[PDB]
């Protein structure tokens, strides 16, 4: 028998984690019991990037990660949580399988990395909320906007008209409720997960970063693995991405509903003017990540 494991950064109530669960069960099942793959998550074994290492060297068998988080190897892969860029989850699939950049950074993550890429997943757009309504882009001007310190999240407080006010994730509940701080940005379950809908009167569909999920096996793992096996494997992470798709898609409707019940107002402001507003931070992604870079926001953009 083949004992597995799987690391991740997300914890056991995660849409990460309830759909590895699956990928578990089926490959036990369809490997008639050959394959069993145990779960660590909550960084049991590293943060992500111990993770991948992990997969490289073969000591650890399957871990998550975002196609944006590529870019400590290839600086032009940030083009994936560049504001605006990736519109639509539509994108960031034919933008990762569908484009000459995205084809090639397989190949570097399998040839350069030793991983190999089984599927991919949704894992939620970042949103943002606010002491007053967003109905456009006219309304970003005057507002102190929390990001994390990095550098995309800044780059659209900026130049959106905002005000970027990096602090502490802990300081931000504070901040928001006596009115240091006027909004945030982040998916929908940490809103939920912090209480923000509890100081926060509006949230904005502002679409501006979207996060998916690589599942992904060690080469020393899956090529080791009988061909029979190896489809077993890829087959059931296929499925599993399709599921936790399903599971952020479902409930991120689920929770803006939720929040409509907690007396938040959603507005969808027009977004062509906040992606125009970027315009300045693509000259500067090009500039740092060169001909790379160029053509990575070329091939993406011209995508639907
Ligand atoms: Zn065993």
């Amino acid at each position: 028998d083949y004992d597995l494991k799987f690391g991740m950064n997300a914890g056991t109530s995660s849409n990460e984690y309830k759909a590895a669960e699956m990928f578990a069960k089926e490959v036990k099942e369809k490997s008639q019991g050959k394959i069993e793959i145990s779960l660590y998550p909550s960084s049991q074994l590293g943060d992500d990037r111990a993770m991948l290492k992990q997969l490289k060297d073969g000591s650890l068998d399957f871990t998550f990660a975002e196609s944006a988080r590529f870019q400590l190897f290839y600086p032009e892969a940030a083009v994936f949580a560049l504001p605006y860029v990736i519109s639509n989850y539509n994108v960031a699939q034919k933008a990762l399988f569908d484009t000459e950049f995205g084809k090639d950074l397989i190949k570097k993550m399998d040839k350069d990395l030793g991983v190999t890429l089984l599927s991919q997943a949704y894992n939620g757009t970042r949103q943002t909320t606010s002491n007053r309504a967003i109905n456009s882009i006219a309304d970003m001007k005057g507002l102190k906007l929390r990001v994390p310190n990095a550098a995309t999240n800044l780059a659209y407080a900026k130049y959106v008209g905002a005000s970027p006010t990096p602090m502490a994730f802990s300081e931000v509940y504070l901040a928001l409720q006596t009115n240091a701080v006027d909004g945030q940005e982040n998916p929908l379950a940490a809103v939920q997960a912090q209480k923000f809908y509890e100081v926060q009167k509006f949230l904005a569909m502002t679409n501006h970063i979207l996060n998916d999920q690589l599942y992904l096996v060690s080469n020393e793992t899956y090529k080791e693995l009988p061909e029979d096996l190896q489809k077993v494997v890829k087959d059931a992470a296929e499925n599993a991405a399709k599921y936790h798709t399903k599971l952020f898609v479902d409930g991120e409707k689920d929770l803006v509903t939720f929040f409509e019940k907690q007396g938040v107002k959603i507005t969808h402001p027009d977004l062509v003017p906040f992606k125009e507003s970027m315009k300045p931070y693509y000259a500067e992604f090009v500039k740092q990540t060169g001909q790379k870079g160029e053509s990575a926001l070329k091939q993406i953009e011209a995508i639907n």
